[PDB]
């Protein structure tokens, strides 16, 4: 569901300024990952996408080729308040993004390729959380 992307998101996100520096991902293209799912923020910088793999492999979220390794992300997701609701679909949809893309051999524009596509199936599919959502998950803390 959108709340327990809101979770998912909220968590993964922290990794991301320990990742800045070898992604070569400038403040001035995203700040605080959050902002990944405005209606605004387009997704499609190759250092976005490398971004994304440093932070995966943070927990082991890719496989040997960078793909998701399909059972750490069920594995991750169900780590979440009911994440047991959305393991199932949000690894499907990823993967069916995955092989839209599986001729881009470039990590990172592969990466972010995915990631955009993700970003619109999970509008359509309605596991697309708001910012303000993943924000009241950051500020509980
Ligand atoms: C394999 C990606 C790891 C993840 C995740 C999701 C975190 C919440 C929103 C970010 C979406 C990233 C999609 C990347 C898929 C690249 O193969
Ligand atoms: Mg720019
Ligand atoms: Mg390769």
């Amino acid at each position: 569901t959108a709340e327990v992307m809101s979770h998912v998101t909220a968590h993964f996100g922290k990794t991301l300024e320990e990742c800045r520096e070898e992604s070569g991902l400038s403040v001035d293209i995203l700040d605080e990952f959050k902002h990944f799912w405005s209606d605004d923020f387009d997704v499609v910088h190759r250092e976005l996408g490398c971004a994304i793999i440093c932070m995966s492999n943070k927990f082991s979220l890719m496989d040997d080729d960078v793909r998701m390794h399909h059972v750490n992300m069920d594995e991750y997701i169900k780590s979440f308040p009911n994440g047991q609701v959305l393991a199932e679909k949000m690894v499907k949809l990823i993967h069916n993004c995955e092989k839209q893309f599986d001729t881009e051999t470039d990590d990172c524009t592969r990466v972010v390729k995915v990631a955009a596509c993700f970003k619109e199936d999970s509008r359509k599919e309605g596991i697309a959380p708001e910012v303000a959502m993943v924000e009241a998950v950051i500020e509980k803390y």
